């Protein structure tokens, strides 16, 4: 589809740390996200970045699609040990999580796991993109940040 092409032919959303391709999200959120992600990759040196597209045209699923989008945007390891990816495909309900080994160390399976199997599809089922996506960068910032986790919606 354009949009797959789209997003791994653009390259990683420097600027603003999220590609909405799906066009779910409001200006604000994008706005309140690039806040807490620039904060974050201030603290940290780690930089996560959300992806949302309406459905996958490849057979691919979510996770398939991640890491496709993580090795063509940071081809090298130099590149993307640092680097998160989240990817929410909003006519399926469905999120992935995939980085570099420097990020996923930091967020940890646990929280990986029940991010994409709580706040983003639930969220997304009931039609709250925002907070899907909102609320999932938070739970991670406080998985990287050794804080108490928020938990799931
Ligand atoms: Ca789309």
């Amino acid at each position: 589809s354009a949009s797959e092409f789209n997003i791994l032919n653009d390259g990683p959303p420097k600027e603003t740390y999220v590609v909405d391709d799906a066009g779910v999200l409001s200006r604000v959120t994008k706005s309140d996200l690039k806040k807490l992600l620039s904060d974050l990759e201030y603290r940290k040196k780690l930089r996560l970045n959300f992806i949302t597209v309406r459905k996958l045209t490849s057979k691919a699923d979510a996770f398939e699609y991640a890491d496709q989008v993580l090795e063509k945007w940071y081809p090298s390891i130099e590149e993307g040990n640092n680097k998160g990816i989240v990817v929410l495909i909003t006519s399926q309900k469905e999120g992935a999580i995939t980085g570099g080994p420097a990020f996923i160390e930091a967020v940890g399976e646990n929280i990986l796991d029940a991010t994409v199997s709580e706040n983003l599809p639930v969220l997304a089922t009931d039609e709250k993109y925002n907070e899907a996506v909102y609320s999932s960068a938070k739970r991670l910032v406080a998985a990287i940040d050794g804080q108490p986790d928020p938990g799931g919606p």
